[PDB]
C-alpha cells in the first residue's frame, strides 16, 4: 500500500493473507473472505500454472503479519478458465478452505455488490493490504495492515491515460470492461497487495468493488491501479459460492 | 540460449544485439537485420511505454559481446499498434538505423518468408543469441554467440501442452495464430534472447520464421518457446520495410 | 543462532537488541544489560569508526523482534582503545543509556564473573540472540529469540583446530588469551548475534563468560565460535561500570 | 581501480589476474610476475584457510579480461606464516606456477626494490588492476585493465588519518612499518585489485613498492589505501624466489 496509514483493529474483518511454504509461511497475496469457506483473490497469485495445495495456507485478519499466526489449509483453488495474464483480463480466483470459519465481529465476510452497481467516480473507496510501501520497498516489521482511500476513475479516462507515453494504438483497449481504475501518484496498491479487496461504502454497506490486479509500477503518473471488476464475474462466483 | 553450442564466425550474419545506456551499453535484446536500415525485434523489448532513442544503440554480428563494439544509433522505433503484453500477441517491433549498413559476407540481411510458408514440424530451425544459458543463469564472459537447433511444433499440439498443468480452460487459446512453437527440455531460447531470430532453411534459403517472444521458464517440460510468426505480420512489416 | 530452539519468555532477562536507523529501527547486534544504565556489546558492531548516537537505539528483552518496541536512546559509546579488527582482539564495547532502567523480574542484569573464573570444558553454556539461523540465512518472521547450549573448548585445543587447514604458522597464535571457544557443527552463533552473551551457570548463578565476536563461517568443522573473554576485560569494564 | 584510465597495451607487462573456478574462471585478485615461475600477491586473496589448488588458475597480462584466456595452473601457494587478517600485517603470498613462462617484451617480470628504498611522498606511483570502479560497482565489460597515479603518504600521516573519526587510541598503531599508504578521494585501488602491484619509477626503473592490501571503503576521506611494503618482506621472498 502506497500512501495511507495503519488500519485500526476494528476495520476490514474480511481481509486475508495468502501464505506460501518456504523457510517460513510467507505472505505473497491478499484476499477477502466472501463466505465462511471461500476466499476471493486474484488469479495471477495462484495461476496460470498449477501449484501444490500443501504449500499454501490462509491467514485471516491480523493486525501485524506473522505475530499471531493461525494458518488454515485450502482444499481447492478455482482459477477463472479465461485467465492466462493479468493485463488481458479474468484475473480472479477462489480458494475453498478445508473447513468453514466461525465468523466473529472481529473476523467476518464482505458483501459482494449487486450486478447493477457501476461504482462511479467520486465513490469513497479503500484498498487494504500488506504489500510494498513503494516501488521495490517492502513493508517494514512489525508489518501492520495498511489502508488507503483511493479515487475511482471512469474506465475510458483511465484507458486514455494508459495510452499516454505508450506505443499502443488509441483504438486498442488497454483497460477493459471487466476492469476498474483507482488511485493517483500519492495513493495506490502495490506488489503483495494483489487479490486484496477494493471496498466502497454504498447505502451504509461495505461492498467489494474490485480485486487488486495490475498497473505499470506503483503510484506512477498516468498509470492508476487496475482492479478486476467483481460485478462482471458474479455469475462465475455464484456457480461455486452460495 | 539453453543447450546448443558457440556459433562459428561464418554463421548468422543478420544477428544483432540491442544496447541500453547505463554504467555501460548493456545487451538486453536480440534482433535481426532484415534490410540495411531495418532491424526486426520483439515489441516487449522496447514497449509498450515509449523510451528515449538516445539511450538505445544497435550492435551488428559480433562473436563475443562487448569486445569489438561499433555501436549504431537508431532514428525510429515502430512497435505494432496492437501490442501491450507479449502473451497476448503483436509482439513485434522495427528499428530504423540512422545510417544504412555496408553489407559484407560476414554481416548481411536475413530473408523474410513468403506469406504462404507455414513451417511444418520436422523443419530444421535454429535460434541464436546471447541470452541466459539456463533459468536465472547469465551467459558467462567472454559472452559467445550461441546457437541451438530447435524442433518445430504444430500450434494445436503446443496449445495443448500449455494447457497441461494449467488452470486455463481447454477451449481458451494460449498459443494464437500469430504465434509459432519450438524447442524441448534440452533446447530453447531464454531471457535476453528476445527479438532474436528463429531461422529455417527452406529450398536452400535461410528464412526468418519467428521472433523470440515468450515462454514459461526456459526448457521446462510441456512449455516450448513461443515465437511471433513473421508471415502473420508481413503486410505490417512491408508498410515500413522495402520489399525488392 | 545455528541449532537450538526458541527461548521461553522467562529465560535470559539481560538480552538486548541494538537498533540502527533506516527505513525502520533494524536489529544489527545483540548485547547484555550488565548494569541498569550499561549495555555490554562487541566493538565490531559500533567501531572502529565513530557513528552518530542519534541513529542508535537499544531494545531490552523482547520475545519477538519489532512487535513490542520500546526503544531507548544511548548517551555514550565506549569502544576498547586497543580495538581495530575483531580477529585481533579487544572486541568489546559499552553503551551508556541516557537514563537507567527500572529492572523487573522479566528484564534485569547479568552477573559478570570473578577475575579467577576460567570456564573449563564441559561447562553448561548458552548463547542467545536473533542472528542468522545458518550461513546467509536470516532469522524468519516473527523473529523469535533463539538459544543454543554450546560446548566450551580449551584455548590451546581451539587454537590448534584453527591451525588445521590454515597457512598460519603453528607458533603464531590465532586464538588469543582475551578469547574463548565454544560450539560445534550443529551448535553455534552467527551474523547478527555479535555482542550477544555467552552465559554459564556456575554455583547456581548465571555469569557472562563471553561476548559473540567472530569465527570462520557458522558451525564449520574445526572452526568453533570465538567469543571475547569477559574476565580478561573486567578492569576496563569496571573503570566505567559499577561492580 | 577508482579514478584513472584504461592502460595502453605496452604498459604493465608483469600484471596478472587470479582466477577461481565456478560457472567460469572468475577474476577475484590481482598479482605481479616477479620471476618466470613466481607470482607475488596478497595473502587475504588465498588465505588464511587452505583452498584447493585445482580451483585456482593464473592469467598473465591481458588488455581485456576473459577475451583471450590462457590459464596457467599453480603448484604451490606460500602464505606468510604470520598472516591471519589483512589489517594486522603479513598480507603477502607467493604462487609457484606449474612451469616457468616464456617472457616476451609484452609479458615480463617486475623488479623488486632494493632493501634500502623507502619510497618517500611525492614519488610517481601507479596502481593497476581490474577491480571495482567505485564502492559496490564492478568493472563493466569488456573489462579493460585500468591504471591510476597515486600520491604516496608518510606512514605517520596515514596512521593519524586512520585515527580521525575512529575510537582507537592514538598510541595504538593501525598503520605499521610493514605497510605503505597511497591515494586520495579521487584516486585509489578497490575490491578485486588486491594482490595488484603498486609500482614507482625510480632512477629510470620500475620497482614494485607495494601489494594492494586493505582500506576503509574505496577513496573515502582520511582513509588512503594500505599496501604491504615489499622491502619489509624481501628476506622472506628471497627464501623461495631466486635473486
Ligand atoms: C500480483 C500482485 O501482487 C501485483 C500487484 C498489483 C499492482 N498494483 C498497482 N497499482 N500497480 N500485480 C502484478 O504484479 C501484475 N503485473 C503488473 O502489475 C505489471 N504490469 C508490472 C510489474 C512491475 O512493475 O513490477
Ligand atoms: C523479452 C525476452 O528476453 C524474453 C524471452 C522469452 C523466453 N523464451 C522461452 N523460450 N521460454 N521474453 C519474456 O521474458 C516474456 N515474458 C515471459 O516469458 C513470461 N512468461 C515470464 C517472464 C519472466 O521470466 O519473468
Ligand atoms: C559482528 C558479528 O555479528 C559477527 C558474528 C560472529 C560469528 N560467529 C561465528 N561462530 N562464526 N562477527 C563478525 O562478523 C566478525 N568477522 C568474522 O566473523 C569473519 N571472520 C567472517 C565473516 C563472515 O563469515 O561473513
Ligand atoms: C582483498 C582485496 O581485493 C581488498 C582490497 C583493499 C581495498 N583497497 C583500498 N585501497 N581501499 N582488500 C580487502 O578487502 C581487505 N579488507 C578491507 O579492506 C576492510 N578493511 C574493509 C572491508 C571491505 O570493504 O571488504
Amino acid at each position: 500500500i502506497v500512501g495511507g496509514q495503519e488500519a485500526p483493529r476494528s476495520k476490514w474483518p474480511w481481509q486475508v493473507s495468502l501464505r506460501v511454504h518456504g523457510p517460513y509461511w510467507m505472505h505473497f497475496c491478499g484476499g477477502s473472505l466472501i463466505h465462511p469457506q471461500w476466499v476471493l483473490t486474484a488469479a495471477h497469485c495462484v495461476g496460470p500454472d498449477v501449484k501444490d495445495l500443501a504449500a499454501l495456507r490462509v491467514q485471516l485478519r491480523e493486525q501485524h503479519l506473522y505475530y499471531q499466526d493461525q494458518l488454515l489449509p485450502v482444499s481447492r483453488i478455482i482459477v477463472h478458465p479465461q485467465f492466462y495474464t493479468a493485463q488481458c483480463g479474468a484475473d480472479i480466483a477462489l480458494l475453498e478452505l478445508e473447513e468453514p470459519v466461525n465468523v466473529s465481529s472481529h473476523v467476518h465476510t464482505v458483501t459482494l455488490p449487486p450486478a447493477s452497481e457501476t461504482f462511479p467516480p467520486g465513490m469513497p473507496c479503500w484498498v487494504t493490504g500488506w504489500g510494498d510501501v513503494d516501488n521495490d520497498e517492502r513493508l517494514p516489521p512489525p508489518f501492520p495492515l495498511k489502508q488507503v482511500k483511493v479515487p475511482i476513475m471512469e474506465n475510458h479516462i483511465c484507458d486514455a491515460k494508459y495510452h499516454l507515453g505508450a506505443y499502443t494504438g488509441d483504438d486498442v483497449r488497454i483497460v477493459r470492461d471487466d476492469m476498474l481504475c483507482a488511485g493517483n501518484t500519492r495513493r495506490d496498491s502495490c506488489q503483495g497487495d494483489s487479490g486484496g479487496p477494493l471496498v466502497c461504502k454504498v447505502n451504509g454497506t461495505w461492498l467489494q468493488a474490485g480485486v487488486v490486479s495490475w498497473g505499470e509500477g506503483c503510484a506512477q503518473p498516468n498509470r492508476p491501479g487496475i482492479y478486476t471488476r467483481v460485478t462482471y464475474y458474479l455469475d462465475w462466483i455464484h456457480h461455486y459460492v452460495p
